[PDB]
C-alpha cells in the first residue's frame, strides 16, 4: 500500500514526511558486531549520521504495523521513536466497525494516530468520540469504567515536557563530533609526552561541559515548573462526586466550577448550568474580567473544535485551560484534555527544537571542517615526506598526527565562549540576569525591538491624569490644574470641587492591612491624591498647608453590569456633599438634568476616548435633607432617579519617566520600535505618540472592513487616518492618496490575522515593514507576529513584562523579560529593573560580545594557521618545536592573550553602525586570509634570514627521536612568538563597539607582561632556560633582526588590518560582480522599505 506520508502540520511553520520503515533484519546482528568492535560506529557515528542507520537496519514497509517509525522534517533532521501498543478502542469517531491494536506516536508533543480502514496517519483531534447526545446524558456524567477507555487514547490535564535523565542529557551533549576529537587530541597528547596542556585542555572541556549541562538543566526545569500544575477538583460523575487531582479526569468528564479550592480553571470546558467571570490576562491579553454565560443545546450540538480559532457566539460558552477565576460565581463539561487544548497548542510550540538563524557557532564549526579537510592534506604530506627520511613508525605516526592537531585547533570552540561569559557577567553585573549565553551575541544584530505596553514601557496601574468640573456657572470648562481649587471659586450649597473629591473615596469598598489598599485597582488609586484619604473611621489626616472634616457611611460596591454607584451620607452641615454617584458617560448623561449639562457632555468625552483615556463620570444627586435616619433602607432603583453629573475623572496609562529617552536612542540608533499589545488601539496610539514610536504630526492609519464584507476569505480593506479622517490608502500598495509625511500604520489584531491568513504577499510585507502599532494582539498573534519579522529577515527581539506572552520571548531573537529573577520562565533575559533601560545595555553588551567572538575567532585561526606554518618550516628536516615551546605557545601566548582581549566593556553610546555577524562573507575570511599570508610570509622571512648566518646550527635529520636543539627552531619559535602577541593586539576590537584598548588595563597589562618574558628569554636568557626550553645560541645583532621582524610584522599587520584589508574587501566587492553579475539579495525588509521610499513615493 501507501508508503510515505507527507502533510503539513496544523501549524503553518513546522512540516514533516513521516516515513514508516521497517523494524530490522537479521543482519542487525551483523551491524552490531561489525560496528562496536571499533566501538566509534555505531553509537558514534550513525548517531550523528542517521541517514545511513536507518539505510543499513531497515529497507521499507508500506504497511505501518511495525515496531518503530523514522520521522523527517523540513530541517532535515531525522529522529526515531518506537510504536505504542493499546489493547482495544472500538469506536471509530476516536480516531476521527470495530478497531484494535490501535497504532499511535508523539512526536514533539504532536500525537499522530494511524487508523486502519484507510491507512493513514492523522493529528486532528476534533471529534474524538464527543458523545455529547442531549443536556440530560452531559449532567449524568460518565459511568462505568470507560473514563480509563478514554484515558490512554488521550492521557491527562498534564504538559509536561520530557524530563529527560542525566544520563540521556549526557550522552546527547558529551558525545558531539568536537568532543570525540577533542578526545583523539588528548590521547594523542598522552601518548606524546604532552601531559600539562592536555590537562588543561582536559579541564577547560570539563568546565565546558558542566556549564552547558547546568544550563540545558535549568532551562528544562525552567520549562517544566512553568507548564505544571495541580489541584484537587471536586466533581467527575453526576452520581458520588468526590475530590480528585485535576490530572486524571478525561474528555467527557464533569465537574464543578462553583467549589471554594478552584482557583484558576484546570482545562476548558462548555458551562453547562450557572455564570461564570473568568480572568483572561495570560490567553488572549484582556485583564477585564469577562462573563461567561451556561451554553445551550443548539450551541453544543454544532461543536467542531478541531479550529483553534473559532466564532465568537462559541466563546462564551467554554471556559478558557489555565485562566484565573475574579470570583466563584455552576458546573461544566470538558471539551478536550493535554496538549490538544488552547493552552496546550500554545505550549507545545515552545517545545518545538528552534532553526537557530544565529549560524556563527554554526560556521565557525563549518570552518573547523574546512581546516580538517585541510589538514588531511597535510597529514598525508607530512606521511609521504618522513617516509622519504625513513624515521621510526611509531614517530611518524604521532608527528604526522599531532599536525592535524595543530591545525585543528580543539581550544577554538572553548575559548569562542569567554567573550560571552564575560558579557553574561557584566549584564548580571548591572541587575539583569541572562540564562541562555549564546542569544547575547544574537543581541548585537538587532534590527527591530518589539514593545508591550500592558506594564513594560508603562505602569502596570492605571493612573489619575486630571479633573473634569462642571462648572454650572460657566458652561464652558475650566482648565485642570491637578491641585486642590474648593475655595478659588464657589461657582452655596454645595461646590463641585469638594463634590467630586468627596465621590473619589466614596463608593467603593476600600480596606487596609498594610499600608496599602485591598481593593480593586481601578478605584485605589483615586484615594491617594490630594492627601485626604480616609479609611477608618469618619476623619481623616488633613495636611496643614481651612478644609471641611470627611465622612462617608451606607457605602456600597460598583458593579461592573449595571455601572452604577450612590451613596448618600450626611459629611459637613445639612445639605453638603450629601449625595455621591460614580457612573459612567455612556448612558447616564441621558439620565442626567439637561439643566445640569454645559453642553459638553458629548464631544469632551467623544475627544477622550479617541485618546484613549478613560472616562468616570462624577455625579451629585438632588435629594432634600429629610432622608436622615439611622435606620434607613432604600433600594437602588428609589435612589437612582436624577443623577445629574458633577464633573469627570480621567485614567491614563501613564508612561515610564525614562521610556522617552531608550525610545528616542533606539531610533537615533537605526534600530526600529514596534509596539505589540493587547488593549485598544485609541490609547496604544496615544502612548505610541508618547514615547515616540510614532513621530509627532504624522498620520495614523487603521485598517477597517468597510469597504467590503466582515471576515471569512472576502473582504475589502479601506485604510482610513485616525485624525483627519477621509484620508484613504490604496490597499493594494499601501500610499498616502493625494486626493514624506510618515504613514506610521497602526493594524489590529484580527485585521492582522485577516492580512496574514489571506492578502498579497507584497501587501503583507507592506505592512509588516510599516507597522509601528498592534493593538488587540492575542500571544498566539504575538508570536505569529514575530515570526513574519523573521519572515522578512528582521532579527527582531521581544521585551515584555512578566512572562503569561513568553512565547513572542522564546519565538524571538532576543527574549527581554522585566519580570522577577525567579518568576521569569522562559526568556533569554530577565532584568530585575522594570525600566526599559536594559534594552540599550543588553544590546550594546551583545554588540561588544559579537565584536569580541568574532576577534576571538580570527585570533584562534590565526593561531591555528601560524603553528601550522611555524611547524611545517621544520618538518621538512624532521624536527618540530620542544615539548615546552608548545606548552608556552599554547598555554601562556594563547590562553591569556585570548581571556584578556575578551574582556572589556562596550563603548557607553550606541552607536548607529551595525557589527558584521556573518563569519564566511568577504568582511571576515579576507582579512583574516591576508592577516594568514603575512604571518606566513614574516615567518619565511626570518627563516631564511637565519638560515644565511655564518653560525648556523642546520637541523639533523634523527630517526628514534625528533631533534629541538636547532638553530632554525629558536628562529621559528621567537618569531612565532611575536607573531602571537603582535597578532593579539591588532585583532582587538578598538572604538565603535568596545571599550578602547588604552582605556582598559587588564588586556595592556597582559600584553606588556607576555611581551617583556619573550624579550628577556630572547635577549638575556638564564642558563636554566636554555636546557629546558631547547634554545640555541644567537647572535645579538640578530636577536635585534628578531625584534625588528617582530615590529615589521606589527605595522603591516595593523595597517593591513585597519587602512589595507579592508580596501581589499571592497575591491573583491567591487570585482564580485564580473563573474556572477547576479545582485546578492539583501534583508527583504530593507528592499521593501527602499522601494516604497522612493518608487512608490516618487510617482505623486
Amino acid at each position: 500500500g501507501r508508503s510515505s506520508q507527507k502533510m503539513r502540520l496544523d501549524n503553518d511553520d513546522l512540516t514533516i514526511a513521516i516515513s514508516g520503515f521497517i523494524t530490522n533484519r537479521i543482519g542487525f546482528a551483523i551491524y552490531i558486531v561489525l560496528c562496536v568492535l571499533t566501538g566509534g560506529i555505531a553509537w558514534l557515528f550513525l548517531r550523528w549520521y542517521p541517514k545511513y542507520y536507518v539505510k543499513l537496519v531497515g529497507c521499507a514497509t508500506p504497511f505501518r504495523d511495525c515496531q518503530w517509525v523514522v520521522i523527517e522534517d523540513h530541517f532535515n533532521k531525522m529522529t526515531i521513536l518506537s510504536i505504542r501498543v493499546k489493547p482495544y478502542n472500538r469506536p471509530l469517531s476516536t480516531v476521527f466497525p470495530v478497531l484494535r491494536e490501535l497504532r499511535s506516536i508523539t512526536y514533539c508533543y504532536y500525537k499522530f494516530y494511524y487508523h486502519p480502514v484507510l491507512d493513514k496517519f492523522f493529528c486532528c483531534n476534533g471529534w474524538k468520540d464527543p458523545q455529547w447526545n442531549s443536556m440530560q446524558n452531559a449532567r449524568s456524567g460518565l459511568h462505568g469504567d470507560e473514563k480509563a477507555h478514554r484515558e490512554a487514547v488521550f492521557g491527562p490535564n498534564s504538559i509536561d515536557v520530557d524530563e529527560q535523565s542525566i544520563l540521556q542529557l549526557l550522552v546527547s551533549e558529551i558525545l558531539t563530533p568536537f568532543y570525540a576529537f577533542q578526545v583523539f587530541s588528548l590521547i594523542l597528547w598522552l601518548c606524546d609526552e604532552y601531559y600539562y596542556y592536555a590537562a588543561a585542555i582536559l579541564l577547560i572541556s570539563a568546565g565546558s561541559i558542566i556549564t552547558s549541562l547546568l544550563e540545558t538543566k535549568e532551562t528544562r526545569r525552567r520549562l517544566r515548573e512553568m507548564s505544571r500544575f495541580e489541584c484537587e477538583v471536586r466533581v467527575f460523575r453526576g452520581g458520588f462526586w468526590r475530590t480528585f487531582p485535576s490530572s486524571d479526569l478525561v474528555p467527557g468528564d464533569v465537574y464543578e466550577v462553583s467549589d471554594p479550592s478552584l482557583t484558576q480553571i484546570p482545562a476548558d470546558s462548555l458551562l453547562l448550568t450557572g455564570d461564570c467571570i473568568v480572568n483572561e490576562s495570560m490567553l488572549t491579553g484582556e485583564s477585564v474580567a469577562v462573563s461567561k454565560t451556561p451554553a445551550t443545546n443548539e450551541t453544543l450540538a454544532k461543536l467542531n473544535p478541531a479550529a483553534s480559532t473559532f466564532s465568537h457566539d462559541v466563546d462564551k460558552h467554554f471556559l478558557y485551560c489555565g485562566t484565573k477565576l475574579i470570583r466563584a460565581r455552576a458546573v461544566a463539561l470538558v471539551v478536550r484534555t493535554g496538549f490538544n487544548t488552547t493552552r496546550g497548542a500554545l505550549v507545545r510550540s515552545m517545545l518545538v527544537p528552534k532553526p537557530s538563524k544565529f549560524k556563527f557557532y554554526e560556521d565557525s564549526f563549518r570552518y573547523l571542517k574546512v581546516m580538517g579537510c585541510l589538514a588531511g592534506l597535510a597529514f598525508i604530506v607530512s606521511l609521504v615526506n618522513f617516509i622519504r627520511l625513513k624515521l621510526h613508525w611509531t614517530l611518524i605516526l604521532l608527528r604526522a598526527l599531532d599536525l592535524l592537531t595543530i591545525v585543528v585547533p580543539p581550544a577554538l570552540p572553548a575559548t569562542l565562549t569567554i567573550g560571552t561569559s564575560f558579557a553574561v557577567q557584566r549584564l548580571k553585573g548591572k541587575k539583569i540576569f541572562c540564562t541562555s549565553p549564546q542569544r547575547v551575541n544574537v543581541g548585537g544584530k538587532i534590527d527591530l525591538m518589539c514593545f508591550d505596553k500592558t506594564g513594560t514601557l508603562t505602569e502596570e496601574g492605571l493612573d489619575v491624569l486630571g479633573i473634569r468640573v462642571a462648572s454650572r456657572v460657566s458652561n464652558r470648562f475650566t482648565e485642570l490644574l491637578t491641585n486642590v481649587d474648593d475655595l478659588t471659586w464657589s461657582c452655596k450649597p454645595l461646590d463641585p470641587y469638594r463634590a467630586a473629591l468627596y465621590v473619589m473615596a466614596s463608593c467603593h469598598s476600600l480596606r487596609i492591612v498594610d499600608g496599602v489598599a485591598v481593593g480593586d485597582p481601578l478605584e485605589v488609586k483615586m484615594f491617594e491624591f490630594t492627601g485626604w484619604s480616609y479609611e477608618e473611621g469618619f476623619i481623616a489626616g488633613e495636611v496643614i498647608s481651612a478644609p471641611p472634616a470627611v465622612g462617608v457611611l451606607r457605602a456600597f460596591d460598583f458593579n461592573p453590569l449595571l455601572r452604577r454607584s450612590s451613596v448618600i451620607a450626611r459629611v459637613v452641615g445639612n445639605s453638603g456633599g450629601y449625595a455621591l454617584v460614580k457612573g459612567s458617560p455612556e448612558c447616564m448623561p441621558e439620565i442626567c438634568r439637561p439643566e445640569t449639562l454645559p453642553s459638553d457632555f458629548d464631544e469632551l468625552l467623544s475627544y477622550y476616548t479617541h485618546a484613549g483615556y478613560r472616562v468616570i463620570a462624577c455625579a451629585t444627586k438632588r435629594i432634600p435633607k429629610l432622608n436622615l435616619v439611622s435606620v434607613n433602607r432604600m433600594t437602588r432603583d428609589e435612589v437612582e432617579s436624577g443623577l445629574d453629573f458633577v464633573g469627570f475623572i480621567i485614567f491614563e496609562n501613564k508612561l515610564k519617566p525614562t521610556t522617552t529617552s531608550v525610545i528616542k536612542e533606539l531610533l537615533s540608533s537605526n534600530i526600529g520600535t514596534v509596539m505589540i499589545t493587547g488593549d485598544n488601539i485609541r490609547t496604544a496610539v496615544s502612548v505610541a505618540r508618547q514615547c515616540g514610536i510614532i513621530e509627532e504630526h504624522a498620520h495614523c492609519y487603521m485598517p477597517r472592513f468597510i469597504e467590503g464584507n466582515a471576515d471569512d476569505c472576502n473582504a475589502k480593506l479601506r485604510w482610513e487616518s485616525i485624525n483627519n479622517p477621509a484620508l484613504e490608502l490604496d490597499p493594494w500598495t499601501l500610499l498616502p492618496m493625494p486626493v514624506i509625511r510618515n504613514y506610521a500604520i497602526a493594524v489590529t489584531g484580527d485585521v492582522f490575522r485577516w492580512i496574514v491568513d489571506h492578502a498579497p504577499t507584497d501587501v503583507l510585507h507592506r505592512m509588516l515593514v510599516l507597522g509601528k502599532v498592534y493593538a488587540r494582539m492575542s500571544p498566539d498573534e504575538k508570536q505569529e507576529l514575530v515570526k513574519k519579522f523573521q519572515s522578512i529577515d528582521y532579527s527582531c527581539g521581544f521585551c515584555g513584562d512578566g512572562a503569561n506572552d513568553c512565547a513572542a520571548l522564546k519565538a524571538a531573537d532576543v527574549g527581554i523579560s522585566l519580570s522577577e529573577a525567579e518568576a521569569s520562565v522562559a526568556a533569554p533575559f530577565t532584568s530585575q529593573i522594570f525600566d526599559i533601560r536594559c534594552v540599550p545595555e543588553v544590546i550594546r553588551e551583545g554588540r561588544a560580545s559579537l565584536v569580541t567572538s568574532f576577534s576571538c575567532f580570527k585570533y584562534m585561526s590565526l593561531y591555528s594557521f601560524i603553528q601550522f606554518t611555524s611547524v611545517s618550516f621544520l618538518y621538512v628536516s624532521a624536527s618540530n618545536l620542544g615539548d615546552f615551546q608548545f606548552l608556552y605557545i599554547d598555554l601562556m601566548l594563547i590562553l591569556p592573550i585570548a581571556v584578556f582581549m575578551s574582556w572589556a566593556g562596550p563603548h557607553s553610546k550606541l552607536c548607529a553602525k551595525r557589527p558584521v555577524s556573518d563569519l564566511v562573507s568577504r568582511k571576515v575570511l579576507v582579512p583574516l586570509l591576508s592577516h594568514v599570508f603575512v604571518c606566513v610570509m614574516i615567518q619565511a622571512l626570518a627563516w631564511v634570514a637565519v638560515r644565511q648566518q655564518p653560525w648556523y646550527i642546520p637541523p639533523i635529520v634523527d630517526t628514534e627521536k625528533s631533534n629541538i636543539e636547532n638553530s632554525e627552531n629558536t628562529t621559528l619559535f621567537f618569531a612565532s612568538c611575536f607573531e602571537y602577541i603582535l597578532s593579539g593586539v591588532v585583532l582587538n576590537a578598538g572604538r565603535p563597539f568596545r571599550q578602547s584598548p588604552l582605556e582598559t588595563w587588564p588586556f595592556l597589562s597582559a600584553v606588556a607582561v607576555t611581551l617583556i618574558a619573550t624579550l628577556l628569554m630572547l635577549l638575556v636568557p638564564p642558563y636554566w632556560l636554555f636546557e629546558f626550553m631547547q634554545l640555541t645560541w644567537m647572535s645579538w645583532t640578530f636577536k635585534i633582526t628578531l625584534i625588528a621582524f617582530g615590529f615589521v610584522y606589527f605595522l603591516i599587520a595593523w595597517t593591513g588590518e585597519h587602512y589595507l584589508f579592508l580596501w581589499l574587501a571592497r575591491f573583491l566587492g567591487r570585482m564580485r560582480q564580473r563573474l556572477f553579475k547576479q545582485p546578492k539579495q539583501r534583508k527583504l525588509y530593507k528592499i521593501v522599505k527602499e522601494k516604497l521610499v522612493f518608487e512608490n513615493l516618487y510617482f505623486q
